[PDB]
């Protein structure tokens, strides 16, 4: 199991442009287009993103295009972010995908704001911090897929995944 794989299972693929949990559009694997309630914006983004006319859908190869710089984009983000860099930097290849995860869905800002689980990960005390993580929106809001990162960032294994 790698970074790609594990996104690909909480994500889902969409080759039509569709709206996420939070109603916003989206299209890929979890590629947000915008957070703007016309989809008219959201066409427009799209054919941006991708260079063409797309009217609103997309191949599998330009999804996987897309997918490509957005995980690409998530390592430079938290490498390049000093709140985070040492939490990565602290942890184990699993874990690290974990951590990835988060920031792929939530963004570096929002990940950065969860100060103390970020501190109880550096400080290895996985039980802390799972239980830390599990009282945020985040979870409440998502529960399946958070409580599989979770489980990711407690156990260091796959184990949530691979059910799935």
């Amino acid at each position: 199991m790698n970074i790609f794989e594990m996104l690909r299972i909480d994500e889902g693929l969409r080759l039509k442009i569709y709206k996420d949990t939070e109603g916003y559009y989206t299209i890929g694997i979890g590629h947000l287009l915008t957070k703007s309630p016309s989809l008219n914006a959201a066409k427009s983004e799209l054919d941006k993103a991708i260079g063409r006319n797309c009217n609103g859908v997309i191949t599998k190869d330009e999804a996987e295009k897309l997918f490509n710089q957005d995980v690409d984009a998530a390592v430079r983000g938290i490498l390049r972010n000093a709140k985070l860099k040492p939490v990565y930097d602290s942890l184990d290849a699993v874990r690290r995908c974990a951590l990835i995860n988060m920031v792929f869905q939530m963004g570096e800002t929002g990940v950065a704001g969860f100060t103390n689980s970020l501190r109880m990960l550096q400080e290895k005390r996985w039980d802390e911090a799972a239980v830390n993580l599990a009282k945020s929106r985040w979870y409440n809001q998502t529960p399946n897929r958070a409580k599989r990162v979770i489980t990711t960032f407690r156990t260091g294994t796959w184990d949530a995944y691979k059910n799935l």
